[PDB]
RNA sequence: CUAAGAAAUUCACGGCGGGCUUGAUGUCCGCGUCUACCUGGUUCACUGCCGUAUAGGCAG
């Protein structure tokens, strides 16, 4: 996003990822009436942000500086392959640091 | 039909003054190297044999 992605990201991250349901399959799993149970007519005008908080745009696109390539199919024409940069895999391999290069158990 | 396809790093400059590395020392002691072979393979142009053109007396 922009340079304003430090606070709202940590605010949005914790509620969806990290729930604590492991113990029971029967007890306190059939609950649906433990809400606040308020009225629906009182908050009509200024609660306009329930639906637009998630829905970003789609439109699958590439760019003219985006590294596109042709790959020959067996006995046939081509598929145009547009590779992307793996952020998560480079981040996982950036745990080349603490366990291997100059973490504590390695330098010991 | 290629992580495709593109690209000017550049200008200038004082490294420098001085200096005690010393002193001493047991390398010794022993020893069986042997047998055989063809350089009879192409391993520098050493003063006294009348003329490239197809031509002329080599008791080397």
């Amino acid at each position: 996003g922009n340079a304003a992605a430090l606070d709202v990201f940590k605010f949005l991250s914790l509620q969806y990822q990290g729930k604590n349901l492991l113990n029971w399959l029967t007890e306190d799993s059939a609950e649906a009436l433990q809400a606040l149970s308020d009225n629906a007519e009182q908050a009509r005008e200024w609660r306009q942000a329930f639906i637009g908080i998630t829905t970003v745009k789609g439109a699958p696109a590439s760019h003219s500086l985006a590294k596109q390539l042709y790959f020959p199919l067996p006995g046939s024409g081509y598929h145009l392959l547009a590779p992307l940069f793996p952020t998560s895999l480079v981040h996982h391999v950036h745990a080349l640091l603490r366990e291997a290069r100059f973490g504590d158990a390695a330098k010991a």
